[PDB]
């Protein structure tokens, strides 16, 4: 699968939506900062490697997933996440994930992540096209990319 080979590497966050916006909000745990992503295509797992502002304070996470059939990833983090790449360009990537916690709560999470600067316009386009198709609100779309700043 064309796109899961190539996006093993660093990642920065420029954009996140969500269904629901205490998630993504100040202290959400899906206010995430992207520092990188690794595959391991043998032992078909990914790594997702990042920062969440926990109390004001930057955490560093590295969450492990595997890769499953028709490239569904799976990893435990603040519950069960069901994530997938939408889309990938050499300088940009758009992923979904749904998220579950315990008592069974479903948060739908959109991210724009950027390798670099420079970021496609219409990049941009497809990412709330997605998060549009999602069900997810408009003025739920927050910007990250200029309050990154965690280590690195």
């Amino acid at each position: 699968p064309n796109v899961l080979t190539q996006v093993s590497g660093p990642w920065k966050t420029l954009y996140v939506s969500s269904n629901n916006l205490d998630k993504i909000g100040e202290n959400g745990p899906f206010r995430i900062y992207l520092r990188g992503i690794n595959v391991d295509i043998p032992r078909l797992k990914m790594l997702f490697n990042f920062y969440v502002k926990v109390d004001g304070e930057c955490v560093e996470n590295s969450v492990g997933a595997s890769i499953g059939r028709d490239n569904l990833i799976k990893g435990e983090y603040n519950g069960g996440n069901y994530f997938r790449i939408i889309d990938m360009t050499p300088n940009a990537l758009i992923g979904y994930d749904v998220n579950v916690d315990s008592k069974g709560k479903i948060t739908k999470v959109a991210l724009l992540m950027g390798r670099g600067a420079h970021v496609n316009e219409e990049d941009i386009a497809k990412f709330k096209k997605l998060s549009r198709e999602k069900g997810i609100p408009e003025e739920n779309i927050i910007y990250l990319g200029d309050t990154d700043n965690c280590p690195n």
